[PDB]
Parts: structure tokens; sequence; C-alpha cells
């Protein structure tokens, strides 16, 4: 038995490991694998090419242009804060 | 239109603001709000009291004994790496 939150974490592992196998290492999202993933995973219109390549420059820790899981946790942090800050303007 | 990952992050924001609202300040998980949240989010059974008291003490960068949102992303990081390391014994 496993929660809808363990299934949420599993989905984050799913789109990560699945798209992380598009290129580079199978544990990294290259700047192409990440651009591929964001362009499917975040549907909200402004996921445009310079929005993603400047985001990428801030998600990455070293400019290797391969996103390791601890680089990728920066993405997950900002997105989980942004949906909270949305909820603070909607449920009020 | 918003993805199953945005709905996974929404689930995380929903459990978060609910338990992060349940003691101390409302954007922050106290040693009790966290011990609640973990034992609600993780069905594992090794989410035991001293495992959680070390985990809390290991999450709490600042020793204030609430978990701010940027403390809480460290929990989500360890879990997204642990379910990947699970997935690496199956989808090898
Ligand atoms: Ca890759
Ligand atoms: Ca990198
Ligand atoms: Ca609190
Ligand atoms: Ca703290």
């Amino acid at each position: 038995m496993e929660t809808p939150l363990e299934k949420a974490l599993t989905t984050m592992v799913t789109t990560f490991h699945k798209y992380s196998g598009r290129e580079g290492s199978k544990l990294t999202l290259s700047r192409k694998e990440l651009k591929e993933l964001i362009k499917k995973e975040l549907c909200l219109g402004e996921m445009k090419e310079s929005s993603i390549d400047d985001l990428m420059k801030s998600l990455d820790k070293n400019s290797d242009q391969e996103i390791d899981f601890k680089e990728y946790s920066v993405f997950l942090t900002m997105l989980c804060m942004a949906y909270n800050d949305f909820f603070l303007e909607d449920n009020k």
C-alpha cells in the first residue's frame, strides 16, 4: 500500500527517468531532454524557447548542459512553491 | 489544461498547506506538522518516531524546528531520489 503522494513522487520519477533516457546519460536530462520534457510537462503557453533555455541555465549547477537529479530538484522546488503561491491567491 | 505532474505538484501543495497550516506558522511544518505529514504521505512502516526525529533534524537546516518550503524541498528531493533508486532495480 502506497499513497497518492508516493504515486505523485513515482510520476516525478516516471517523467524524469523516461525523458532522461532520450539522450546523454539515462540519469540526466540534457538541455534537449529537459526542453523536450518541459514542453510536455508544463502546458501553460509561456514555455517558450528562451523561457526554457534561461530556466535551464538556472536549473543546472555547472553549465554541463546535463541535468542530474539534484539539479532537477531545483525545478521541482520552484514548481511546488509556484502552485502554493497560486493557491494563496485562489482559495482566499 | 494542466498535466498529471502539475496535479501531482497540486497534491503536494494540498497535503503541504493542510499540514503546514496545522501548527506554529502556516507555511512551515513544525516537528509535529511534519511527523503528521510524513506518517500521512509515506505508507512504508519504517516512518517511525526516531527515524522521523532524525529526518526532521536532517531536513531542518536552521534548527528552528519548523520546515519552511525550501527546507521541505529537501524531503521531496530524498524521496524522488529514493523512488528512482527503487525504479533502477526494475526498469534497470
Ligand atoms: Ca539523458
Ligand atoms: Ca548539470
Ligand atoms: Ca506550521
Ligand atoms: Ca527549519
